[PDB]
């Protein structure tokens, strides 16, 4: 898997709930550090319900 493919992964489980998707995700590792740009901080303040 490549670091685009996890990254996106990683916001489809922020996006929806999926604990166990979370947990297999960080625990398998992700960057955290090109993650949290403005733009996808953007999109997950965005996600809130209406």
């Amino acid at each position: 898997w490549r670091s685009f493919h996890l990254e996106a992964s990683l916001m489809d489980a922020l996006l929806n709930d999926r604990p166990e998707f979370v947990r297999l995700l960080i625990s398998h590792g992700l960057s955290l550090g090109h993650f949290l740009t403005p733009m996808r901080l953007a999109q997950l303040y965005s996600a809130a319900p209406s």
